[PDB]
């Protein structure tokens, strides 16, 4: 899909993309500004974007296609169209990656670097707020219980 | 403990416990300001400074004491002095409270409303910044409790 968004042609498409982005929430002013500043990639099904315990502090805005996130071995959620990754690392310069995001399948993802990120949102305060909006929704979703697994062990030396 | 943070006399003490808050991080012109609008409340332990699926909305800054986090009758973290509460609904205006937050032993707690931190972060994106941190590290914890396998072990020796 990137030729579509591709050049001076494809940034009628690219702002509107960037505007659907839950963290733009269609501000045309960020849209456009995040427009200059990103980076197009494509991610092949199966493929790490992102690793845990690695220190890249890059955000992805999701534009096509769907990845899960991944935490010492197991699932905990999957992100999709206009949905995020990534800006964990980016507001907190000493974290590392919290989990690895891995395509569920081909996805197309707009790359922004901290640096480029941190220098957008300086001056665009509501870039804070709308990423604590979403941090807020993951923080409020199915709690449920850990399960405590009770062993008994007959232990035997030799 | 408000006697010490009430008036002139207790600005200097008050601005110190407001710098040193997660949300406000050393700033010392966003604590002078913050303390121009908040009124000290004591809280007793077994109050219910904020009750889940009310709609209040106003941010305290826990100053002394702690307080337990309670979502549908169970507990789920306590926040003790330098931690706020409320900030979700002034980061989320058309949303009643996540969780019921009750007073573990006396507090003193800053009140600042929704309408007078909203004007204060709006001109200052550190504050938005600070509050995205501190749910990013949150969602860290609980990344870490919901992944993390807990096992109890009954040992016998032959
Ligand atoms: O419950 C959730 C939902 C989503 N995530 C994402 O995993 C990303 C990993 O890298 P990061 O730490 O820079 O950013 C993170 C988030 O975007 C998560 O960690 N936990």
């Amino acid at each position: 899909m990137i030729e579509r968004f591709e050049g001076e042609t494809g940034m009628r498409l690219l702002v509107e993309a960037l505007q659907m982005n839950k963290m733009v929430r269609g501000n045309v002013k960020i849209a456009q500004e995040l427009a200059k500043k990103i980076v197009l990639e494509k991610v092949s099904a199966g493929d790490e974007l992102i690793q845990q315990d690695t220190e890249t502090n890059d955000i992805y805005f999701i534009i096509s296609g769907s990845l899960s996130i991944i935490v010492n071995g197991q699932q905990i959620a999957i992100r999709g169209p206009n949905d995020h990754i990534g800006e964990m690392a980016a507001i907190q310069p000493t974290q590392k990656r919290s989990a690895t995001v891995q395509a569920v399948e081909q996805c197309l993802v707009a790359k922004i670097t901290e640096a480029d990120f941190s220098h957008l949102a300086k001056n665009n305060a509501e870039l804070y707020k709308s990423i604590a909006q979403e941090l807020a929704r993951r923080l409020q979703e199915r709690n449920k219980l850990v399960t405590t697994h009770h062993l008994e062990h007959h232990h035997h030396h030799h």
